[PDB]
C-alpha cells in the first residue's frame, strides 16, 4: 500500500522538505519538515510573521500538558517550548494514529523560514538526541510502539520547487533502480555512518579515513549541504579546483557566499569532478560507494539580477562537527533507514540527477581492509 505515500514530499528548494500531517482532534493540519538529523517532533503553536499557521492546543480536545519546558538548538536555529502530547496522523502516509511527544513552539531564533510553506519539524533520528533527553519518545518510536507499521522508513529526495516520497513502514520498488547497497549504522542516535575512502574524479583522497569520520558522520535530511571536516573540506576544495581551474571563480564563491553565474544552458558541467563516498557495508572487508555529481553539490539559485542567467552556489561546507551527508547528497538516490536491522541502504533513485556523459550511480562490491580503523573514538 506503499502507493498512497510516492510523491508525499514537497518543498522550496533549500528550504526543506516538508510532509502533511494533522495534530489534535479535530485534525489540524500543517506541513512539517522530514530531518532525519534531529529527533525532536514540534509545530509552530503562536503566531510568527513567517508562520500561516500553528497548532492550537487550546482547540483540541486530545492535548495533553507534559508541564515540562523544552528548547533545541539546531546548527543557526533553535526554538523553545512546552512539552505535550497529542493524536497525530499523516494523511499521505499510514493509515494510523498515533499519540506523540510534541513540542508546541512558543518562541524562536531564526528557525521558521520565510516561504518554506512549513509550520514544524519532524525529528527522525533516535532517542539519544532527543531534548530535553533520550526519554522523550521520538516520533517514530512512537509510530512503531503504537502500530503494526514496521520499522523502517525511506527517502527519495527529488531536486528542483521540490518534490520527494517518504515510505513509511517500508520500500517501494519503483522509486529506484540497481540494486540496494546497505552501510551499517554505527550508533543509534543520528543516523551514523563510516565513510571509508573519498575519491574525486577518481583519485583518492589518500587520507586517514579516521579524517573522513571526525568527529562523526551522518546523513541529515534536514541539512542541505554537504558538509566536510576542516582537514577534509579543503582537500577536497583544492581537487575541484584544480579540476575546474580553466575557470576562474570568486573565492567566497568557495566558500559559500558568491554565487557563480553562466550563460543560460552554458554551464561548464564538465570541469567539475565527481565525488565518490565509499561507505561500509554488510560483509567483512567490503564496502560500495555513492558517486555525486557535480549538479548535486552546485546548487541553483534565482539570480536577484535582472539576468535570467544559470547561477549557482557551491554546496560544499566546511564542518566542525564531522561529515553532513545532506539533502543535496541524498536527492538523487533512495535512501533506506533500515532501523530494524541498523542500516542505511542506498540505491539510485528514479529522480536521478542528469548530466550529459555521466552518471550518479551506487556500486559495489568493493574490498576495503581494516574498515573499522576508519571510526572515530
Ligand atoms: C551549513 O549549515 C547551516 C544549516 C543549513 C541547513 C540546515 C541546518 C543548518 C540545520 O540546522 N538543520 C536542522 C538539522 O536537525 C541539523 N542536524 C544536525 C544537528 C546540529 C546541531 C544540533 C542537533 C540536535 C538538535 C540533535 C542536530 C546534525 C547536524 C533542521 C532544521 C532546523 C531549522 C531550519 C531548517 C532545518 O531548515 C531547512 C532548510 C535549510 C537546510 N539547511
Amino acid at each position: 500500500s506503499f502507493v498512497e505515500m510516492v510523491d508525499n514530499l514537497r518543498g522550496k528548494s533549500g528550504q526543506g522538505y516538508y510532509v502533511e500531517m494533522t495534530v489534535g482532534s479535530p485534525p489540524q493540519t500543517l506541513n512539517i519538515l522530514v530531518d532525519t538529523g534531529s529527533s525532536n517532533f514540534a509545530v509552530g503553536a503562536a503566531p510568527h510573521p513567517f508562520l500561516h499557521r500553528y497548532y492550537q492546543r487550546q482547540l483540541s480536545s486530545t492535548y495533553r500538558d507534559l508541564r515540562k519546558g523544552v528548547y533545541v538548538p539546531y546548527t543557526q536555529g533553535k526554538w523553545e517550548g512546552e512539552l505535550g502530547t497529542d493524536l497525530v496522523s499523516i494523511p499521505h502516509g499510514p493509515n494510523v494514529t498515533v499519540r506523540a511527544n510534541i513540542a508546541a513552539i512558543t518562541e524562536s531564533d531564526k528557525f521558521f523560514i520565510n516561504g518554506s510553506n512549513w509550520e514544524g519539524i519532524l525529528g527522525l533520528a533516535y532517542a539519544e538526541i532527543a531534548r530535553p533527553d533520550d526519554s522523550l519518545e521520538p516520533f517514530f518510536d512512537s509510530l512503531v510502539k503504537q502500530t503494526h507499521v514496521p520499522n523502517l522508513f525511506s527517502l527519495q529526495l527529488c531536486g528542483a520547487s521540490v518534490g520527494g516520497s517518504m515510505i513509511i513502514g517500508g520500500i517501494d520498488h519503483s522509486l529506484y533502480t540497481g540494486s540496494l547497497w546497505y552501510t551499517p549504522i554505527r550508533r543509534e542516535w543520528y543516523y551514523e555512518v563510516i565513510i571509508v575512502r573519498v575519491e574525486i574524479n577518481g583519485q583518492d583522497l589518500k587520507m586517514d579515513c579516521k579524517e573522513y569520520n571526525y568527529d562523526k558522520s551522518i546523513v541529515d535530511s534536514g541539512t542541505t549541504n554537504l558538509r566536510l571536516p576542516k582537514k577534509v573540506f579543503e582537500a577536497a576544495v583544492k581537487s575541484i579546483k584544480a579540476a575546474s581551474s580553466t575557470e576562474k571563480f570568486p573565492d567566497g564563491f568557495w566558500l559559500g557566499e558568491q554565487l557563480v553565474c553562466w550563460q543560460a544552458g552554458t554551464t561548464p558541467w564538465n570541469i567539475f569532478p565527481v565525488i565518490s563516498l565509499y561507505l561500509m557495508g554488510e560483509v567483512t572487508n567490503q564496502s560500495f560507494r555513492i558517486t555525486i555529481l557535480p549538479q548535486q553539490y552546485l546548487r541553483p539559485v534565482e539570480d536577484v539580477a535582472t539576468s535570467q542567467d544559470d547561477c549557482y552556489k557551491f554546496a560544499i561546507s566546511q564542518s566542525s562537527t564531522g561529515t553532513v551527508m545532506g539533502a543535496v547528497i541524498m536527492e538523487g538516490f533512495y535512501v533506506v533507514f533500515d532501523r530494524a536491522r541498523k542500516r542505511i541502504g542506498f540505491a539510485v533513485s528514479a529522480c536521478h540527477v542528469h548530466d550529459e556523459f555521466r552518471t550518479a550511480a551506487v556500486e559495489g562490491p568493493f574490498v576495503t581492509l581494516d574498515m573499522e580503523d576508519c571510526g572515530y573514538n
